[PDB]
């Protein structure tokens, strides 16, 4: 069998009458599945288990996670060859706390409420795949550390200290987050990982065999950024954000660094450095994105390569070939000195 | 009145019996001291709340931190002002759910054991300040950017590269971990933060009035780091493990900084990148720590300073005077670039 775990927030006031409601709907239809479970809330929190054979309980889980009476799902526990049923007698029985009042249960109610309201701002401060991996039955503090193939994402913005010093505090990190959701996005949609911010810099990875998508991911950034640029309200600090992007491909560490009050699953190794040096020196260039000749070669489409005779890194062992991708962006761009200089000029006027 | 409601773990294996005589003692004592609540166990997790006059609770959390049986304390909800009494008729009501087999509880057991178990895996991955936050009664996601002067404290780890090319992977992890194990200890034992790991490098602050204490972190760190050298094992690599800090002060933003699926609370501004430019020059000095003259002119106490003649920062708005300690470390030190050589040659043996 399959039992699936999850908690969720109400997308709205709903009364104990909806409630059971739901519960009546979810009851008719389990039973017709040969499914079980139990369904509980607590101030505007649900939580659900559900067990019954593999594809029903993917069915009727795609029917919950479009239901627009709950939002924020999380799925905490997804176990697959389950032996027996947790809940043999209950297609699905509903336990609304918040109308409860027996003995026992009081103290257990103000537990789960605390300890609920804490894992939920948690969640927001930690990185998805974390979770998946807890949910899929592993504890990512275990897992040992390994060398591993990596293409290393690094992308930051133009001029940032000019942000910080012309507009209030506010403004400022609303442009920052602005940046780092645009970058989050289409790197995930690209099956990357963003790792770390620093400062107003990203740090992502894709596995080593995927140039393709590291290369796509970066080409709609910027593509992205263009079209925000262009559509911001008038006098918006949007209208002059700017990234550089760096792509290195190389062998890495990957585990849990840190101490002991704090650790990230993360990358370590001469890559990371390798490609924070290639994105500063978009700088100097009309050229966003540029990336070294080992992720060009790792690519497998034929990509409108140009290969970059400027290769001048400094802490290469034995200096390396540039290259970056020839497309309207670039060649419409106005280079990065004097894209600085506009930055300071506008802001200072806004 | 105040409440405390906190979690830990069994420091050992301990039977049904041993706890129902943990809750016999509570009992006898809270009655006297006119103190209520209830304690629970599930899994080899305890849970307790408990509610009274301040003192009091005082008095009795710090005998409970003591308690050799459990461990991992962590502090989830701390209510004063409180108007009413939760379980009036209960000086410590003791439930073990192992035991327990009553028919709604089964399912909250099962979510409250799953939960817990996602809650203290996620805590390893969060900062402990925003714990405190929390269990103070703000949601820390909801605090708004302000900007603030604080000393920004940077320090790395002198030729890593070296390390992750000529040991095993469970090898470099490990002495990474150590080198991030000894500088948070101290940071915070001085009032400071840990904020970020950047690979090698330890991002920190303090208030903007602890130039001393920033100060004071760095000397022990250096000095940390000297012990655990000529103690290391025969063949360590922690033999070799060497350190730089740089120190800057300046006003920063500080707040909630990320995307959607992960933010950090953190500061973002040029004080940082001082700090960062601060530290690497270290590497072509024989002192270990330099900090700019903002923060010497900050300190209170009368460190033995030395005015380095060698300022030559770059990315710096009008260039800055540089300092550092003069101390027996720094002129018993062969210099930076020296230092690499010496730990190429002897990791290439081990
Ligand atoms: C908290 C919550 C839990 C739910 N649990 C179930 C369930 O266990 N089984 C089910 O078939 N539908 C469940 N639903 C509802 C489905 O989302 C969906 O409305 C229903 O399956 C559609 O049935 P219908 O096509 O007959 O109207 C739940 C909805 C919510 C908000
Ligand atoms: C989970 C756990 C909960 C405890 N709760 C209480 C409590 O509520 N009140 C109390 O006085 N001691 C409590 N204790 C025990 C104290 O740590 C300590 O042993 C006791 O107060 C000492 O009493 P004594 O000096 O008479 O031996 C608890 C211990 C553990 C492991
Ligand atoms: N600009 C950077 N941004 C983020 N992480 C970096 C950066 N540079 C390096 N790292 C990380 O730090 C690790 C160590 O690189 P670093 O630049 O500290 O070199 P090093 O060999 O320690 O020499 P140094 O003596 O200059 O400190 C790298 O493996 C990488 O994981
Ligand atoms: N070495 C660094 N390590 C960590 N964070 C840094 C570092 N340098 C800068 N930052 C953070 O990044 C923010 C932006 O600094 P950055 O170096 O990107 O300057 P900038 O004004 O954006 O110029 P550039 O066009 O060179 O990117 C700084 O305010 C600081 O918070
Ligand atoms: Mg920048
Ligand atoms: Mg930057
Ligand atoms: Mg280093
Ligand atoms: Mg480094």
């Amino acid at each position: 069998m399959k039992r699936l775990t999850y908690i969720s927030k109400f997308s709205r006031p709903l009364s104990g009458d909806e409630i059971e409601a739901i519960g009546r709907i979810s009851s008719q239809k389990n039973q017709q599945a040969n499914v079980t479970g139990v369904l509980l809330c607590l101030d505007g929190i649900f939580f659900q288990i559900l067990e019954g054979e593999a594809e029903k309980i993917d069915r009727i889980y795609e029917r919950i996670l479009a239901d627009e009476r709950h939002t924020d799902i999380l799925c905490l526990k997804s176990e697959v060859e389950v032996q027996e049923r947790m809940f043999p007698d209950w297609s699905m029985q509903t336990i609304n706390l918040d109308e409860n009042t027996d003995f026992l249960i009081r103290p257990i109610k103000v537990l789960l409420q605390t300890l609920t309201e804490s894992h939920r701002i948690l969640e927001k401060y930690t990185q998805p795949s974390i979770f998946k991996i807890i949910s899929q039955g592993t504890n990512p503090l275990n897992i040992r550390p390994k060398a591993v193939e990596k293409i290393v994402f690094f992308s930051d913005i133009v001029s940032f200290s000019t942000f910080a010093e012309k507009l209030p505090v506010e403004e400022v990190v609303s442009v920052v987050n602005s940046y780092f959701s645009v970058c989050t996005a289409i790197i995930t949609r690209q099956g990357g990982e963003v790792t770390k911010f620093i400062g107003d810099c990203v740090m992502a990875y894709f596995d080593g065999d995927c140039a393709d998508q590291a290369i796509q991911a970066s080409l709609d950034i910027l593509m992205e950024l263009e079209i925000l640029r262009n559509s911001a309200p008038e006098g918006s600090p949007l209208r002059v954000l700017y990234s550089g992007i760096g792509l290195a491909k190389g062998k890495v560490i990957e585990g849990n660094i840190g101490s002991e009050l704090k650790r990230d699953y993360t990358i370590l190794g001469d890559a990371v450095n390798v490609a924070a040096r290639l994105e500063a020196l978009t700088r100097q260039l009309s050229q966003a994105l540029v990336f070294s000749s080992e992720v060009k070669n790792s690519a497998t489409k034929s990509w409108n390569f140009i290969w970059l005779t400027d290769s001048e890194l400094k802490g290469k062992s034995e200096s390396i070939d540039i290259y970056s991708i020839d497309n309207e962006m670039t060649r419409k761009s106005s280079g990065g000195l004097e894209i600085a200089r506009n930055i300071g000029h506008y802001l200072e006027r806004v």
